[PDB]
C-alpha cells in the first residue's frame, strides 16, 4: 500500500467573503464584492449575495468542531480587509475584525489545528477600488501596510501566510473582464497592469515579513497560484506552442516574476503581445516590461509555491477559440482550450475529472522554477445543489480518491510537496455561481438561519484518508453522522 | 484717461464639454461628465446636461463669426481627450476628432484670431477613470501621449497650450469632494493624491513640449490656476496667519510644485497635514511630501502662469467655519471664509465683485513667485436664466468694466500681464448648475434646436473696450444688432 507519509498535511480552505456574512456588522467596510452584488445583482446567476452566507462570522465554533470531526491537521482561511481597515488604510484598526479572527485563531490552537492564512481573497475595500484598486501602483504600499496590521496582530500564533489568493481570477478575471469584481473589463490593458502591481505588492510584503517579523515569528510567506494543467490537444508542433503559451497567459505571467531564476514575465508570450501591441498602434506594449531592478526585487520573494488546482485542458493553436475581445490577453495568446470529453464532468463547466492533473502540473513547474517547497492549497469538486440526495458525493468521492493518487505520485518523484487542502470545508457563496454550484464536504442549509452544516458521505471518506493516510477504495461510512476521535 | 497697450490680447474663453454637444457623435468615447449625468442626473440642479450643450461641435463657424463680431484677439477653448483617443490612450487617434479641431483652428486663423489651447478641462475618458484617473501616478503618462498626439496634430498652428485648467475644481471638488465629476468624495487624501499626480503630469506634458516640439514650433506651453484673493478678516496675526494656510489650500497646493524657486508642497500648510495626519493615527502624512529629485522635476516647468480669476474673500481663524469632514483639506487649514456683505452679487453663492481684485492676487502672485508673465485665463459674472430682460446686464457691465480698471492698475504696476479672457463667450453648461446660471458675454436659448446665440448688452460693452483700448464709463450701444467692423 502506498502510505501518506505522518507529516504530510491535510486540511481544507475557505475565503471570508464565501462564509463570513456579517458584512455591515461590527464597522466592517464596504468591499467590491458587497459593491458589486447590492448595485448590480443580476451579475449573480442566482440573484443571490454573501451579506449572510454561511455565516461563519457568528459561527466559527461549529466551524473548527468540523475541522475536528474530520482530524484536519490544518485550515485555511482568509482575513477580511474592510472588516480590519474599513478605511483601505492603517489609521483605523476595527478592533471587532481583530477580535473576531483572534477568537477563530484561538479556537483553532486549542484543538492543535494549524491556521493558514491568506492575506487577500479578492475582498478589497471599495474605497480602494474608487482610487484604481489593483490598477494603480499604490496598492503594494496599501497592502504593505495592511499586512503590518496583519503581521503583528496574528503572526505570534499563526506561522504560514499567504499574500494573494490566485492572481488571474484577480487581474484577468476582474480587472481584464467581467467575470469577477469589480467587473472592469479593461480588456487591453487592465489584466497585465493589474499583474505587475499585484506581484509588487507581494514582493513587498514578503520583505516586509522576512525584515520585520520572520526573525521575531520564524514562520513562512508565500503566494497562491492557480496551476490548472493545460496540455496539447494533438501531438504537433504547433499545439505544443500554443499549450505553453496558454500556460504563460493563464499563470506564467504571474509565477514567472516571483518564481524564476531572471525574474519578469514570460519571454514568449511577452513578445507576442509586443508584436500585437505595434500592429494595434501602441506606441508601447500592452505588457510593461520589468526593468533590471523591477526583475531583481520580485524575485526570490516566496518561502513557497501554492498551487490551487482542480483540473486539465487540451489546447489548440486553431480549434475552438470562442470569439475574444480585441485587444485582450485570450486575443493575444490566440488559441481555443477545452476539456476531453471523456473526463468526468461536474457542476461546473470549466471542471473535469482529469486523471493524474496534479503530478501533471507539479512535475511541469518543479522543472520549470527549480524544485520549490509545493503545498496544494485548492482541490475540490462541485455538485448542483439541486440534486436528489445531495448528501451522497460519489462523484466527489471520485475525484478526490483520484487527487490522492496523484499527490502520492508526487511523492515517488522526490517532489517536495508538504501538504493539500480540500476546497471546500462547507458550501460557500460561489461568487458568480452564487448557491448553484456547491463544493462543501459540508453541505450547508441556506435557507435555514442557523446555517446547520451537514456532513455529505465525502467527509467521511476525507476523514478516513486523512486518519489511515491511504487510499481504501472498499471504504463506506456505516453512519453518516460525525464523532471526533481521541485526540482531536 | 488711461489705455491698454496695442499688444494685450483680448480674448474669451469655453471649455469643451460646456459647448461641444455631439457627445457620443464620430467615434467620440464617453467621459466622466456624460457617465455621472447619466448614471445619476439629479446631481444637476436643473436636471440638464451636456448632450447638446450649445452644440459647437456643429456651429463652430457661427462661434467663430461670433469672435469677429467682438473683435476678439484671441480665443482659448479646450481639447475634449475622449473625441481625440476615445479609448483615452493613443493607440487609436479619432480622426473626426481631429478634423473638428483642425476646422476649429483653421477658422479662426482665417479671420486673425489666434487660438489657445486647453488640454484638459475636466473631461477624463471614463476608462481611465476606471483605473483610478488622477489618483493612479500612471495619468503622468497617459496624459503626456495625450499631449504628443496634441502637439503633433495642432502645434503648428497653435503657440499656446495650457496642460491643466484649474487643479482645484479637479482634485479638490472632483476627488476630494462630491461638487465636481467624478464625485469620489475621498475626503482623507483624494485631494492631496490628485494634487501630486497633476502636477507630475504637466512637467512631463511641459518637459515633452520643451524638447521635442518647441524648437521647431516656436509656442509656449502653462498651466492655469484658480487664483482668487484670500485676505484677512481682521487686521490681525491670527487672521493673516489662516488667511496664508487658506491660500496655500486653495491654490498654492499646485502652484507652489511649478512656480517656486524650490519646489515641493507649501510649507506651513503640510506641517499642519502632517501634524493632523499623526493624531489621526495615519502612519505617514496625508500629503505625500516630494523628495529632493520630484521638486526639481516639477519646478521651472511653465512659461506662463495663466490665472483664473473672479473675486475675493475673507478669512478668520476662528469665525464662521463651515461643518467640514474630518480628515478633509478644509479641516486641515482649519479656517473660515467668506464675501464682505456689501459687495455686489451674482447669481452664484461664491461670485461677488470684489473691487481691485484682480490687483490684489496677481501683486501678490507677482512677489511670491519672482515676476513671471501673466495671462488672465478666466474672468466673468452669473446672471439668472429667469432674470427678466436677460439681454439687458448692466450688472455684468459693472464687473467687466471693474475689472479693466484692475489691469490697468496691473500694468500700470510694471506687472507683465499679456492678455484676458472673459468667461465666457457665450452661455453653457455650467457644470452642477446647468443653465441656471449664465456667464455668456452672449445668450443661448437652450430649448432651441439651432441653439440661436444672441448678444447681450454686455457684448457691446466688450467689443468697445477691445477697439478704443479703454473704459468709456459713459458709452452704450446705440444697437442691440452686431455687426463685424473692416479689418476683422
Ligand atoms: C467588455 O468589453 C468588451 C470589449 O470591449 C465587449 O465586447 C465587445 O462588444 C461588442 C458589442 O457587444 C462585440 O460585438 C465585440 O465582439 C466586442 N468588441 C471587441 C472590440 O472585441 C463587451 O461587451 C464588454 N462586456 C461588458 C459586460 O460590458
Ligand atoms: C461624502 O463624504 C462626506 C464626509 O464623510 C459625507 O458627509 C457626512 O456623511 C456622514 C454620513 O455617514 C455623516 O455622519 C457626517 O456627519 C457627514 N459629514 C459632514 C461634514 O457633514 C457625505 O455623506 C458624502 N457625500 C456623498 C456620498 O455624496
Amino acid at each position: 500500500q502506498r502510505r501518506f507519509p505522518d507529516d504530510f498535511l491535510f486540511g481544507t480552505a475557505t475565503a471570508s467573503y464565501q462564509i463570513e456574512g456579517a458584512w455591515d456588522e461590527d464597522g466592517k467596510g464596504e468591499n467590491i464584492w458587497d459593491y458589486m452584488v447590492h448595485n448590480t445583482p443580476e451579475v449573480i446567476r442566482d440573484l443571490s449575495n454573501g451579506d449572510i452566507a454561511a455565516d461563519s462570522y457568528h459561527n466559527y465554533k461549529r466551524d473548527v468542531e468540523m475541522m475536528r470531526e474530520l482530524g484536519l491537521d490544518a485550515y485555511r482561511f482568509s482575513l477580511s480587509w474592510a472588516r480590519i481597515l474599513p478605511t483601505g488604510m492603517a489609521n483605523e484598526v476595527n478592533p471587532a475584525g481583530i477580535a473576531f479572527y483572534n477568537n477563530y485563531i484561538d479556537e483553532m490552537l486549542k484543538y492543535n489545528i494549524t491556521p493558514l492564512i491568506t492575506l487577500y481573497h479578492w475582498d478589497l475595500p471599495q474605497k480602494l477600488q474608487e482610487l484604481g484598486g489593483f490598477a494603480n501602483p499604490l496598492i503594494s504600499d496599501w497592502f504593505e501596510d495592511y499586512a503590518r496590521v496583519v503581521f503583528e496582530n496574528f503572526g505570534d500564533r499563526v506561522k504560514m501566510f499567504i499574500t494573494f489568493n490566485e492572481p488571474r481570477e484577480i487581474c484577468f478575471e476582474g480587472y481584464g473582464s467581467a467575470t469577477k469584481a469589480p467587473i472592469l473589463n479593461a480588456t487591453a490593458m487592465g489584466a497585465y497592469l493589474c499583474a505587475k502591481n499585484l506581484v509588487t505588492a507581494h514582493a513587498k510584503a514578503y520583505y516586509l515579513y522576512d525584515r520585520e517579523f520572520r526573525p521575531v515569528q520564524g514562520g513562512q510567506c508565500g503566494i497562491t497560484i492557480s496551476v490548472n494543467w493545460f496540455g496539447p490537444a494533438t501531438p504537433t508542433p504547433e499545439d505544443e506552442m500554443a499549450a505553453e503559451l496558454r500556460r504563460q497567459g493563464e499563470w506564467g505571467i504571474y509565477a514567472h516574476p516571483i518564481f524564476s531564476a531572471e525574474g519578469g514575465f514570460p519571454k514568449e508570450l511577452s513578445d507576442k503581445i509586443a508584436e500585437k501591441s505595434a500592429q494595434q498602434g501602441y506606441p508601447w506594449s500592452r505588457l510593461p516590461e520589468f526593468t533590471e531592478e523591477e526583475k531583481a526585487f520580485v524575485r526570490g520573494t516566496s518561502d513557497f509555491f501554492g498551487v490551487n488546482h482542480y483540473t486539465a485542458f487540451l489546447v489548440s493553436a486553431t480549434e475552438r477559440k470562442g470569439p475574444y475581445p480585441v485587444p485582450s490577453l485570450l486575443d493575444d495568446v490566440d488559441t481555443g482550450s477545452w476539456a476531453d470529453d471523456s473526463w468526468l464532468k461536474s457542476a461546473s463547466a470549466w471542471l473535469t475529472l482529469a486523471p493524474n492533473s496534479i503530478h501533471t502540473a507539479l512535475t511541469h513547474l518543479n522543472n520549470l522554477y527549480n524544485k520549490p517547497v509545493f503545498y496544494i492549497t485548492e482541490n475540490g469538486w462541485s455538485t448542483d445543489e439541486s440534486r436528489e440526495n445531495s448528501l451522497i458525493d460519489d462523484d466527489r468521492i471520485q475525484y478526490y480518491r483520484a487527487s490522492m493518487e496523484s499527490l502520492l505520485n508526487c511523492l515517488d518523484d522526490g517532489i517536495n510537496l508538504k501538504g493539500y487542502m480540500a476546497w471546500s470545508l462547507m458550501d460557500n457563496f460561489e461568487w458568480m455561481e452564487g448557491y448553484i454550484e456547491r463544493f462543501g464536504l459540508y453541505e450547508v442549509d441556506f435557507s435555514d438561519p442557523a446555517r446547520t452544516r451537514t456532513p455529505r458521505k465525502a467527509a467521511f471518506v476525507y476523514k478516513h484518508i486523512i486518519k489511515h493516510r491511504v487510499v481504501d477504495y472498499e471504504y463506506e461510512p456505516e453512519t453518516m453522522v460525525m464523532t471526533i476521535d481521541e485526540g482531536h
